[PDB]
């Protein structure tokens, strides 16, 4: 193994103001942190134990109407809502989270290679204060379920073509995020031995823009 | 006559879950904090009403915390916690950390910010008060209020069981989900206090206190 057993899986989800061209920012972020004990067909409860975090972002620009479509997000709401930017004391929380998690830490995404992971990355890159990723692993759930089903890889249609019912989260970050749970524990221990096998320091991820 | 700290601006629905009852001096196992703002509490939209759909954007913490005591059994029953499993799955105590992670939580909300916790004056708030005054940090709740949803649906519906089940059950007429945990216990109070939410919100403005006037469950 490249980097050890990962002992924590922090399910992630980030929706932003639009597509990468755009130079887009996030709107609202959800982290559900995972034991790997935890994760060691009816569709699968939750574990009992979790940790999760979910925020809404007030950006800098205004969603595109796609985005505000389908995220059901504006930047106008959110700022009505009082919502505060990406800034320091998101940082700050971010990192206090991410301390109460057994290491190494592995974050779960989809899509995130080509979307959550560089743009999480450009976020914290503005901050004054390091990352609180830099020690952290990441890895893309479509190619684990790619791997892990040898077709659609849209989070809606893996989870129905495993579990033959409709997803039934709310459109929102955290709602994509207990899908994406749920199609993980399909097959838990070979999906552990996938993250494993292919984690990699989210160090590593090349900024969506600088 | 004006408010004691006048309109609230966020209420932060709060459950803690814990290793037993007030007079084992029990420690927190999980504690949850759901943030909305005012607006969209009263931008919430018959017999019986629909369960009222949670607002778009709101905020949320949930975390399991290994106490330093075990749980007694009701509590491990109850709640589906124990000191043995947090442990298993790597959970860390009540520490300074925790209270960072609190007060950044906290600081994204729009003030002033409002606890909201079911039987809170009995339960929640001394314990949380207790915890708290263990650590080396300042408390993380200074300048935030807080109140008990009890008194508050009392008065609503005035205008009994008060177990947060009845009352669910009672306005939705049907049971509520996930109860004894505090995610579950925190949506099921949100569904609540969004029946009537511009009675409630003055409610709440009328009866705020500050966390800080809140006395320990145990030195």
């Amino acid at each position: 193994l490249p980097h050890g057993h990962m002992q924590t899986l922090i399910f992630l989800d980030l929706e932003a103001t639009g597509l990468p061209s755009s130079r887009p920012e996030v709107t609202e972020l959800c982290l559900l942190a995972v034991h790997r004990r935890a994760l060691e067909p009816p569709v699968p409860r939750p574990p009992r134990v979790v940790d999760k975090l979910s925020l809404c972002i007030a950006p800098g620009k205004a969603c595109s109407p796609g985005a505000s479509e389908i995220t059901g997000l504006s930047k106008a709401e959110l700022e009505v809502q009082g919502r505060q930017r990406f800034d320091d004391n998101l940082a700050i929380l971010l990192r206090a989270f991410l301390q109460r998690q057994p290491q190494p830490c592995c974050l779960v995404a989809h899509n995130g290679d080509r979307y959550d992971f560089p743009l999480l990355q450009t976020e914290l890159a503005r901050l004054s204060t390091p990352s609180p990723l830099d020690g952290t692993f990441c890895v893309d759930s479509i190619a684990a379920l790619k791997a892990l089903e040898q077709k659609s890889y849209s989070l809606g249609s893996i989870y129905t073509r495993l579990y033959w019912q409709a997803p039934t989260d709310s459109h929102t970050a955290e709602g994509d995020v207990l899908t994406l749970l749920s199609i993980c524990q399909w097959k838990p221990q070979a999906l552990l031995q996938w993250v494993d096998e292919h984690a990699r320091p989210f160090s590593t991820v090349k900024p969506m823009y600088g």
